[PDB]
């Protein structure tokens, strides 16, 4: 009783280690396409069915021309992170894993790297290191009549990390394809007029109505483990890792009122590793000034980290070495995931100071859950 | 496992009862009233033989006293003439406790077509909607009075041939209780922009609509002349010690693109599930949903489907679609039965979630009186 | 002698019942794709190899634009049922089961449901039931310059029904894939000009030459039984059910002449459950007026149901509660399948009243046959 | 000792024969697509998992328009053979087999046929045989403003031949898909300007910059053996044949200097059946005039066929009844494959007479090697 | 299964016969005639040794007597100099019964290139069409006379090394019958717009074309000096009791986009199939066909292919194409149903003209039973 799982854990970990030691990691291009967003913006990519799939690195480039006669546009807070609006992955058994927004996926990529994802840090080095290759790049502004070039990368995870295969997918089933759906930005989502909500946009400004994509291009690279190890009983595989879902999902909630606790409940069964809360205060994104405090509480009137916005931000600076954009708040629960079974119902709390019309909290979650 | 013997006996006894007794449908009560004065009634069934169910006939006259604005039927319309029903047997045990609209949708699921409806055909012979069995004006114009008729079947027995859930009432004098809560001037009419879920009519003239009166007649269906044997009454003991109930519940906490899971309880054998996506007062034809499913912990989904494909399965069951935002799931041949609370859940992954969104659940299940 | 089969029958039925009682039914998505028919229209789907496969529910959607400057097009009699031109299934042993046209598969789906497949019946109910979800839908006409949206569903059967597993497929063989081939409509088959044969088309009219698909999308859902029951001798399985083929096939025959019996022979060995005969009278499809009578006869000059077209149609109204489209005739032989061994050669007969140029009978059959 | 292999050989050959005698050969379409190279040119085809796979016949058609106002373009030496730039195949175990250029695959198809692949020979026959069906076809020139239509076929081999199953693939593993990757020509590879290197191009000429594909279409047909024979121990299969890789691969080497032996070493372990050497003399392809001689030598200063270009070409005329295009040299070692273990290191030699800037030798190899 | 023994013996006997006997090709008959008077001839072969086949040489002079219009060769051209052939062995059993054009196409399929053709090469040495073995003027102008030469090989034995189908004729005096029906003034010339299937020339001057004369010479190929053993003549009994025949048939009832299936009979082991799509007198290069295939009931198609891909397989067999003529090689694994129609040849037409039909041609083995 319960000892069977203690054994299962060791067997799973043992097999994971053997797989990591014996297999060979491969990153391979699976598809590349250049398109005009005016014609199409939704794509369904069919990755290869080889060994254990760890994730996908998605490269996105775009050329945007601001055709306005006189006015410019400037990057929104999320900018190129909004080149992909939504990403959804389905495994060979047609089970959904990650299903979230490009901006949420990007903030998690940053959280897991411990710094702005794939960024180039600035130093005093006289040797010419720096932003040489423009891996993630977008012009701060695009003047009237100008064309800007952007590059963005997203890592869509299946496995939790390079050493923790929890969430990985065994794609060996012939005739049963995986599916990576990408819903890209287009001329209706990428450009926000002055005064409009910039949340999902790339550029905002007085020239927005005349901005257009010349083209968008994407290349999907699939990362997997080949040459899987075989034993007496055949393929040595961590069964728990491969039967666990590691997913990112987002949601939206409204109903905030000044000085009243707004509580977003965590669902049961899911083990929440991180939580992101974006306070879209009716299109306004503020640097903590519209919030009294944020917290996580296990009901029973018990906060584990009720903090003023600046102190909450301080905890985040310890995790990613900088602040997330205005109105974006992060919470790390990786070592002790929020799990309602072992702590009772828990909720994420925001007590707003100021609430504009159409205010809402956009939540992003990272979690583990059993397939069955 | 002396169960085989128990079940074998139960089934034999059921057949003898069906073969030997005689079916009776009898009026037990009629009443006319004004919702302004009262809307909750406790009907006392007759204690005779084996009770199978109650057919409740409801008629109403609604007057739109507005000066110039009309109102139109909501999606549920006359199905909201009864807001709730509750049945207590002679032993003080509750069976069904649910909403009028859920009861109606189950009546439809069990019939295999919109309950007591008249199907349209090319027949030149004048069959058709001759008797207006379930009927309500599509609109009631300013100053007009509309006449409505609605029927509900409150089941105790599962069907005419399966007496599981039936109630033996020749037994003690202890009374049965059939509680009915009717629509009133506060629930029947929804203003433009208001949630129409529980209403009968919605529109610009709603504030000035009112019931002229409501009338109901309850007919009790039972088996009389029960067969007697050596030890006495030949009765299906399993059938009569099992409860067949309909129940509803409400759940909230939906978030775009995240699986919203409503856990099934253990002990109950769930025959069907209905989930209504009240998206903050808006009812959409699947466009606000990514997919629906039924899932077992650590064994994934047994039917994760897009909304149209989910609707396709329902079309095979009732020959049409349920109203907008209403989703049905048939598990009659293999009832959801966890044994462990929440081993199985009903899933809805929403595409868009408005303010005050929630899922209104409706269940049909069997469970032992224990 | 012959008693071994009487036992085999009981053993087969007993095992079928155990399988149905013990296994758990599952319907799961296996593949979804959106494509432009101008680029490709033939797909080979590789389903999953899990337990006993009962069939596939195929969802097909499409957007069609009529680019003609002035003329409209209208649905043909078959309409969206022609979104799939042909379907062919191969089991793990590479044996072919169903191999037929989308229209034939659809008429059989209707015959087995007892009403137009997945249709919404019209009633006097004031409660808002009806065509709410547009499960099978297509606009009656597409005007010049307009775009119409269509949805179609086909059930590709392996097992005869949900309770009769005859024809089902055991897909447990690792490395031996099943194959579901779908040949979709395209810009050359979907649109018929005025006067052209509408048989295989979706729309016909004066604007046909300028009609085009914007896109077609399909999703294949696989229905199967999981958690198969095990006994003393291992897996309990109905061996006769799993070694019998339940197939739909179609063919074409020509050579009709006014007032002369046109006879299409049934082959031996096959047990024919139903027969569909479409009188493509040179592109004209008539409501029985071009036929004297139809029949089934066991040679030896012996008709079992020689009937005038209206009386033949009456028998069909008893089966599907309405008539099949113009020129489509149905015959139910489910309780007593046509089997030449037990009745001698048998043929399906049509004695035409009028025969246009290029007249032919398109036959559709539903049958059971032994793998070996 | 070593006698076990002598037995294994006989068992393998015996089983191969049984398989060939008992199975039934099938060639079946698996996928067809029409696309615009401007949008995409790389495709990953998932073939069916049925029985023993022998190879794939790939049909490619294209429409090319020369939009130049005044100048024409003419076929390069390789022409339509460059419609496919690269082909790569992976078996169910994710092991790579052929990985080469379309031109190399085509020259090997020719070598194995004993004449230009799928060509129509010219004869004096008065009966109208000839190029009736244009199986492999391309207009010699495409004038300014004209559109040309091309058809090309490639056979991608797994099995060595129809009677020698060495290299064939057992594709029965459910959930483990094979993969046939095709990288097609596009508007950047198909058209060479005057003076540019024509190696990978289809057309070259003064109108090249304005040439474009209207479309490219491909259809993949899979050839396999069905109804595999079963014995006492189950499936009768040639284990050596099925565990041996028959692959084509190509490479590039530079560093040539006039009158000096340029040697390309053969790797160990591989059994080389044929060698192709293309002398890309800085974009110039000459009919032997830039070469002193070619040879194969087993190191130890020992040539087995050191020949002047015309005599080398004479040996090739005995194999394919004509010459390969300018600068393309072929060497048949089928009966006695080059194997470094049994002959020591061996190399292919070219001693150039003239060497232009950017000269290089493009090598194409056909070989057998053990999976393990 | 004493078959292994029978086959083992048969094969050994065949090899002894091939090793010990001596091949002979001998003229048995020559004749010149005017098609206006007669066009059907019954040639009597010599009854000697084991007969392998007959080489039939046909020459003809055609005069275009039209005042001003010419005619041009049809697609089959001189292959239509013989309309039909029928062979009866000494036991009154028929072997081949087919058309001259089908016989010619099989001659080509068996050679692996256009029968008795001269391949063109870059050789400076003057090899080439020196002897005009099979030859016919592309056109015959008004007032001109053209000279034609055609050869046909009527096989009994399957090949020079496989005596299956050969005939033992040293046997009874009972005569063999090689029946030949030649083209005549009514079949050789097609008017513009008329079906050219069976014609040699077609064109505006056709009505006034005529044969000046036709001549034929039949050469018989056989094995003499048969080996004798203990019991007597050492003979491959299976080879000599098996018939190797070519036969043709016609089928109609084609409809656009519908599978047209021609069933194969049982008992016969079909080595090859030829299907000619006579689309109402029009012969197209695959453009009127969606696909062709060979299919087994309840096991789908073994080779459903588009017309060009079907043609590609044929190019591997005869080094050229294959208009409207389609070939299928099943030599290594002959179509053999056991049940009539278990297998069929399929053609799904794209366009069907009036009077469309498929003209089938078969090569098969079957026991004398």
């Amino acid at each position: 009783a319960a000892l069977r799982n203690q054994q299962a854990m060791a067997a799973n970990l043992q097999a994971r280690q053997i797989v990591l030691q014996q297999s060979y990691p491969v990153i391979q291009q699976v598809e590349t396409q250049t398109f005009d967003p005016a014609n199409r913006s939704v794509f369904d990519v069919t990755p290869a069915n080889v060994g254990i799939v760890k994730g996908f690195l998605v490269k996105v480039t775009a050329a945007i021309t601001n055709n306005h006669a006189t006015e410019a546009v400037a990057l929104t807070d999320f900018g190129p992170a909004n080149l992909v609006q939504r990403v959804i992955y389905y495994d060979p058994d047609n089970q959904r894993h990650t299903e979230t927004s490009g901006w949420h996926l990007h903030f998690v990529n940053t959280a897991k790297q411990g710094a702005p994802f794939l960024s180039s840090m600035v130093t005093d080095s006289p040797i010419k290191y720096g932003d040489v290759m423009n891996v993630i790049d977008a012009p701060a502004t695009i003047a009237a009549g100008a064309t800007g070039e952007l590059t963005m990368y997203y890592w869509v995870p299946l496995a939790y990390s390079e050493t923790d295969l929890t969430g990985a997918v065994l794609a060996n089933v012939p005739q049963s394809k995986q599916r990576l759906k990408l819903e890209f930005a287009n001329n209706n989502t990428a450009f926000a007029a002055v005064g409009a909500n910039p949340l999902e946009a790339i550029y905002q400004g007085a020239g927005a109505a005349d901005c257009e994509f010349e083209e968008i291009s994407y290349t999907v690279y699939q990362s997997y483990l080949d040459q899987l190890p075989v034993g007496q009983n055949g393929y040595i595989l961590p069964l728990i890792d491969l039967s666990t879902l590691y997913n990112l999902e987002n949601s939206a909630q409204a109903g905030l009122t000044p000085n009243v606790d707004f509580v977003v409940q965590y669902a049961n069964l899911y083990r929440y590793l991180s939580t992101i809360a974006v306070f879209d205060n009716g299109g306004s994104f503020n640097a903590g000034t519209d919030i009294n405090y944020l917290s996580q509480r296990t009901a029973n009137f018990s906060d584990t980290r009720k903090l003023d916005p600046k102190t909450w931000a301080a905890q985040t600076r310890r995790r990613i070495a900088t602040d997330f954009p205005k109105g974006v708040y992060y919470c790390d629960n990786r070592d002790k995931p929020i799990y309602t079974l072992q702590y009772g119902n828990v909720g994420f709390v925001v007590n707003p100071k100021t609430v504009n019309q159409n205010a809402r909290l956009l939540m992003g979650y990272e979690y583990f859950t059993s397939r069955t």
